[PDB]
């Protein structure tokens, strides 16, 4: 279905899908993707993360392992 | 590690972790989702609550934020 | 007719109907497979296994054995 | 993928699939055919049946409808 797939903290690797949506209600942030589904996914290897930039969105971001 | 991450009512965003488990001690809930590490994390934005169901499992639920 | 056709920690061989059902009442598990007709059958030689995901559905799942 | 496709006493056509395998994880049985890809299929309309030979190993058959 749609929606989130990931939880914050979670390690993820490269094609890793992190977002589900119709729409852009989570853009693209640091090592993450965004096929024309608007799908959300994992540049990298890493940790998944998400912040609130509030009137920029919320954003979603991959950290490298190392 | 293990265990409730979150307390009745808390206030928790798309993504947060709920409750961290080996196995589906506590069970995915409205709005909640679960890893493959069974790991129970929020969909969208909203508050945690806790519901026991006796025999039927204890849900953690994410009442939509108001 | 339908219904479940094994119990909870029931041993059992590769091809063993495990439920018959109209839908996904249960869902295929670990070595469990699914027919046309939503039967679940064992995948493996094991033992029978209920798991309770909530919002996520009711699996069932063979644990190999040995 | 590979695996077990029918469950016991299952209604198959002439060459449907009964299982996928590298090796011969199963034998042939009556009315059961195997390609050079070791993959198991029905020769005949009926019903598939599991024998456990042990030892002997462990076999796939289609008994005629009628």
């Amino acid at each position: 279905r749609l929606g989130v797939k990931r939880y914050e903290g979670q390690v993820v690797r490269a094609g890793n899908i992190l977002v589900r949506q119709r729409g852009t209600r989570f853009k693209p942030g640091k090592n993450v993707g965004m096929g024309r589904d608007f799908t959300l996914f994992a540049l990298v290897d890493g940790v998944v993360e998400f912040q609130d930039r509030g009137r920029l969105g919320r954003y979603v971001h991959v950290r490298p392992l190392a």
